[PDB]
């Protein structure tokens, strides 16, 4: 074996990302968990030497096991190897010298798309405030980012509206690459997002390009239901797993177009080989928007 796939996590950390820790001033906490948190912060001199810049900083608590500490470094290396993309919460810098590792990423002023839809749900119109054309753009942008991930042999493993952020110009970005993996055939694997997971992920812990496509289909349902929870009225229990295995699927949300719901049904196919690729999803949605 003289040819091998270059493992992004095995590559050395590039010190081009290194940013002085004392030049960050922390603000409100954006997200919190048992392992760590993400805070809004001000970076002085990050892009321009004399200009302060609003950023988000992902950090672990000192009471963190070594597996979580290297998971944060692995996410940092994935984001650097992946490269910049418009539909990704892009890496801006890192603070690895001595102190606790800090990962500086883009700040999205509007927050997660799930909470955004629930705010705008009361004042939504299909045609003339959130509109239908916004929903089509959001599904198109997230598909491009996922297609970009899949084009780098990478899976996200936690695709959902809560992990899609909105920023200026109605640009959506995929965030939280903590569970992102480089598949090169599939990846086999904590609390899991069962209602977004493909059946093969629930039953055999297998994660693929196709399992991301399943989660994308669940995301489209979140999108066109104006932020409702998936499988409403069904708790994650023994009956839930049985109905999924047998072929139960959510019906079309109220505002979903027929060709958008058609994508959801192909995303939710029991056979992964019959699920569409993200590249196919982009062209389908792209044709839709021009015809719109
Ligand atoms: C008006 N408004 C604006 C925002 C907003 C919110 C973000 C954001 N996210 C915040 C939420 N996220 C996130 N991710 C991972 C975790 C953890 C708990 N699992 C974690 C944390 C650290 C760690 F070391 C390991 C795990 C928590 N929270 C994703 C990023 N990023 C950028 N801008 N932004 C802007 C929210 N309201």
């Amino acid at each position: 074996n003289n040819y091998s796939y270059i493992d992004p996590t095995q590559l050395p950390y590039d010190h081009k990302w290194e940013f002085p820790r004392n030049r960050l001033s922390f603000g409100k906490t954006l997200g919190a968990g048992a392992f760590g948190k993400v805070v809004e912060a001000t970076a002085q001199g990050l892009i321009k030497s004399d200009a302060a810049m609003t950023v988000a900083v992902k950090m672990l608590k000192p009471s963190a096991h070594s597996t979580e500490r290297e998971a944060l470094m692995s996410e940092l290396k994935v984001l650097s190897y992946l490269g910049n993309h418009e539909n990704i919460v892009n890496l801006l810098g890192a603070c690895t010298h001595g102190g606790p590792t800090l990962v500086i990423i883009e700040y999205c002023c509007y927050g997660d798309l799930l909470n955004f839809l629930r705010r705008k749900r009361d004042e939504f119109v299909p045609y003339k405030f959130l509109t239908l054309e916004h929903l089509l753009s959001f599904s198109y942008q997230v598909a491009k980012g996922m297609a970009f991930l899949a084009s780098k042999n990478c899976i996200h493993r936690d695709l959902a509206a809560r992990n899609i952020l909105l920023t200026h110009g109605n640009i959506t970005k995929i965030c939280d690459f903590g569970l992102a993996r480089d598949i090169k055939s599939n990846y086999v694997d904590a609390r899991l997002p069962v209602k977004w997971m493909a059946p093969e992920s629930i039953f055999n812990s297998v994660y693929t390009f196709e399992s991301d496509v399943w989660s994308y289909g669940i995301f489209l349902w979140e999108l066109f239901s104006l932020g409702s929870s998936p499988y409403p009225g069904m708790p994650v229990d023994s009956k839930f797993y049985k109905m999924i295995k047998e072929g139960f699927r959510m019906s079309s949300p109220e505002y979903a177009p027929a060709e958008m719901y058609d994508i959801m049904k192909t995303c939710w196919d029991a056979d992964p080989d019959k699920r569409p690729t993200f590249k196919q999803i982009v062209q389908d949605i792209e044709k839709q928007i021009s015809e719109s």
